[PDB]
């Protein structure tokens, strides 16, 4: 078990029983809960640098709900429990993503 951080088998499109990978979704997110941040924020997760994208502006007005790709569910879940894990100061109420929403490439 836990090959990377908490990794499973990586047997689906990237681990089994997932939309694709490891569904995590930043929601109600404050200031710049984004690629590199999310990756190392909950250090210990196989969070892909930039399988994440906050609905932002050029300024970086992250708000509604953002995309987060985790190579396996466990990793994904360590962050699907990430409710109220701000950056800046707003309840990061993460959702169990649909990888569908998630990424943009």
């Amino acid at each position: 078990s836990n090959a990377m951080d908490w990794v499973l088998k990586h047997t689906g499109p990237n681990s089994p029983d997932t939309a694709n990978d490891g569904f995590v979704r930043l929601r109600g997110l404050p200031f710049g809960c984004s690629k590199e941040e999310i990756v190392q924020f909950f250090s210990g997760l196989e969070i892909v640098p930039n399988g994440i994208t906050l609905p932002v502006d050029f300024q970086g007005r992250s708000t509604g709900e953002a995309f987060v790709q985790f190579a396996s569910q466990e990793i994904a879940e360590k962050a699907l429990k990430k409710h109220k894990e701000r950056i800046g100061h707003r309840y990061i109420e993460i959702f169990k993503s649909s990888r569908a929403e998630v990424r943009t490439h």
